[PDB]
């Protein structure tokens, strides 16, 4: 990895545009108001970027050489800054001088408020604040898949208490399934571990060792999954033999929970007469620890998972829990693994509230809807340019532009904190150092090519939980 | 990297779940037709897969322990199996024994197409086969890149040619502004480099090495930028002082093209009295090989292009060109980067016809939109498994899903063929061993840890270039 290579190209250039006697550029990010409306966002992700890709010697003559020579092709020109990239490697050994400030990862922050600040910490250094606007900026994902994430735990929880009276297993009721589904093994990772600060089941491997390495947990892993099967592991026995396949797996695994997807040909007919009459034996002999969960994968994701439940209903003895809804023996589940986002996922527990099912009888699995369909307007996650220092003066800078307020940007010195009623305020224009407003809650993550505080696992965990 | 922690979890229990006595797992890759339409696919990105992460010794002591140890916890049990891994190692050296076939990479292929197919060398290792279906499913991402790429590049030269009548300049008329907007420093350089099989010109400077070290060009690099400005470099003189920011930008670039963002106040009074009025004297200076871009980034796209437009036409000398198409003066050209994907694109250069503006006045920058906006359903990119030998006999396997027939999954061995047309059928259950369609277009790529045939990207070009 080259961080003189990992700019927009644009940026390359921006040296010999800042205004002459520029000494300090300080820009912030924010996930920008625009005015499910995602009113605040879970700060994740960050202390990923700065341990892999920031900190340490990062600049080496080699690397400058490397940027030089791809510069002078891809511009057809010499516009790379060598002098100014040499000067780190001399000056500082090649550590950044720049200082990071951020909110603590897991707080959950009102849009339109400032989460980090970047500025340079030498004068001469004043072009490297923004070169490195790319590469934080990505913090969008982990942020987005966060937020995400969490917004559809709020949905469970709500209708998990409404319909069972508690919270029970809900950190296992959203498994991702994505890591087939997103753009790159870098991606699932991340995307992985964002979904992660939430809840605790998943198939997307990756997220662990991203954990491990760069955050930590007191537990051993941060995640964990059940035994499970796929099409191939069904259809490889024979479109006649379905029955023969799920009765080898399920006494394969007769004593963990056992997931088996049961549509590969006609799910109804499955569930019915496979699981419900051929099977049935194999099924009401399981562990209330070790159910049975029969895995729905194609079809209307609501009309499916109605009919299912329609089909075990009559096939399983089914009770009333205390508040009214129906419940499947304690050996039997479902998980609904296609089809599911955050807008389905809302319509599927509505469809079984009104169909008197508690949730409890169902978990949901989400791939590509829980880490790939997402971009960074979601929440306009946006890096921006808010003060420098030309000639000595500090002035406030910002964007205003006429067709669109929503994208008018912050003015000067920034600061974050509680207001008298305990919510957040961003203060602009340095107004921080008046002290009206209690501490700045913004904290140096980063300066001068180390990290300086961290958060684990188990914290950002803390932080980023809902409040019920 | 760690091959054995890069699979969905639930792949670690597959081989507990197959037929007994199965020695042959075989399993191929489709964009399904699903009943822009997205009509036909660019083949793009395994050649990257195959070196990266599947090539060579896979396998090590310290891997297998690695991967046991995180499965014991992830699974709270012993399901991971140590003795197939073991296999491999010892037998191969830790060599993969999977046979992988493959239609040329940048091939243009129509929807419900075998693409490629994987199967096990070895018949201990039946279970190989969809152990690494997760990792290589993520090549749904650069095929979907580059056709999504592709069908723009189709709509710019279509209007390209109607209102100039040549397509001089296509390849750089959409240019890759997605570096900030895309999951991952590694999702960056895939996307961008599937990209860059259509067009030329990208500030996702990761996409140049990725091609560089996986693909080769004979040029030096694959793809171009010019500098340019942002918001930061603008704004950073003060609000009062936009014309100086101008002024010194184009002053410092004089003679190669410039990019400069004109929004950060009010786009058209930076085109009408900035540009057209106050600075005028600068542009119209300038050469034909180093025009002013004027960039705006704000607004409704198509209203703000077409106003942009209008204002120019009557600062600067626009003339008609053969086609009765108005041009602005060589030294003067927009792009718009801002808001741009497939279908805004088609909205702009469409609005653009009918106002009589030609195409040569514009160039896009496209984000989000061209490398993170994507999914793997656009094109239903899939993995599954059509044939297994059981007991020594080999049977045609497949999915037919009730509620679904769009999921309905391919029968028994496959083969990608030339119709007596010309145009694709892929044939099924073997019937490509009757020879009626001539010879398989597929080709082994990966067999037995090696790399056996490859593409360079100049080839990936021509592959994929537009009938025109
Ligand atoms: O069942 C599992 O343990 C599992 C793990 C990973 C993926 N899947 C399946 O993979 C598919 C991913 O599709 P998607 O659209 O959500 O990206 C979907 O059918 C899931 O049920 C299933
Ligand atoms: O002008 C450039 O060279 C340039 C290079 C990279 C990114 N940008 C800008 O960054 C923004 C990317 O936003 P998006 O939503 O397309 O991902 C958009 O306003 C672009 O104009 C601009
Ligand atoms: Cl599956
Ligand atoms: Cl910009």
């Amino acid at each position: 990895f080259n961080i003189l290579l990992a700019t927009d190209s644009y940026k390359v250039t921006h040296y010999k545009q800042y205004p002459p006697n520029t000494s300090k550029v300080y820009s912030y990010f924010e996930c920008r108001e625009k005015k499910v409306k995602y009113e605040e966002t879970v700060f994740y992700g960050l202390q990923y970027i700065l341990n892999k890709y920031l900190k340490g010697k990062v600049v080496t003559k080699e690397k400058i050489q490397e940027a030089k020579d791809v510069y002078k092709e891809h511009f057809q020109d010499d516009v790379f800054n060598e002098k100014g990239w040499n000067y780190i490697l001399e000056k500082y050994d090649g550590h950044l001088p720049i200082e990071i400030k951020a909110v603590p990862e897991g707080f959950v922050i009102p849009r339109g408020n400032v989460l980090f600040t970047v500025e340079n910490t030498d004068p001469e250094c004043y072009w490297l604040t923004n070169w490195i606007e790319t590469i934080l900026v990505q913090s969008w994902y982990p942020i987005t898949v966060a937020t995400n994430s969490r917004e559809q735990k709020k949905i469970l929880a709500k209708y998990l208490l409404e319909t069972s009276g508690n919270l029970d297993g809900l950190e296992y009721k959203l498994h991702d399934f994505g890591y087939r589904g997103v753009s790159s093994q870098e991606t699932a990772g991340i995307g992985a571990s964002a979904h992660l600060v939430n809840f605790k089941g998943t198939d997307t491997v990756a997220g662990l060792a991203l954990i491990k390495k760069y955050y930590g947990t007191k537990d051993p892993v941060p995640g964990y999954s059940v035994p499970a099967a796929e099409h191939s592991t069904i259809t490889a026995w024979g479109k006649d033999h379905e029955k023969d396949a799920f009765e080898h797996i399920v006494t394969q695994f007769s004593s963990v929970p056992v997931s088996v997807v049961s549509d590969s040909y006609d799910i109804y007919n499955a569930c019915e007469k496979i699981w419900g009459e051929d099977l049935r034996h194999l099924i009401v002999s399981r562990s209330t620890q070790a159910p049975l969960i029969i895995r729905p994968d194609s079809g209307n994701p609501l009309d499916t998972v109605l009919k299912v439940l329609e089909i075990l209903g009559k096939k399983f003895p089914v009770t009333e829990n205390s508040k009214g809804y129906k419940l499947l023996p304690p050996y039997l589940r479902v998980i609904q693994g296609d089809g599911v986002d955050i807008n389905t996922l809302q319509e599927i527990v509505e469809g079984m509230k009104q169909k008197m099912w508690s949730i409890e009888n169902i978990a949901f699995g989400s791939g590509g809807g829980l880490l790939q369909k997402l971009t960074r307007d979601l929440l306009n996650c946006s890096f921006k340019c808010s003060y420098v220092v030309t000639n000595g003066l500090g002035i406030n800078v910002f964007k205003d532009p006429v067709a669109d307020p929503n994208k008018r940007s912050k003015k000067g010195r920034l600061s974050l904190h509680r207001t008298p009623a305990g919510n957040f305020v961003t203060l602009e224009e340095g107004k921080g150092d008046l002290e009206e407003y209690g501490q700045d809650l913004l904290h140096t993550v980063f300066k001068n090519g180390k990290v300086t505080k961290s958060y684990s696992f188990d914290e950002i965990r803390k932080n980023a939980q809902l409040n019920i």
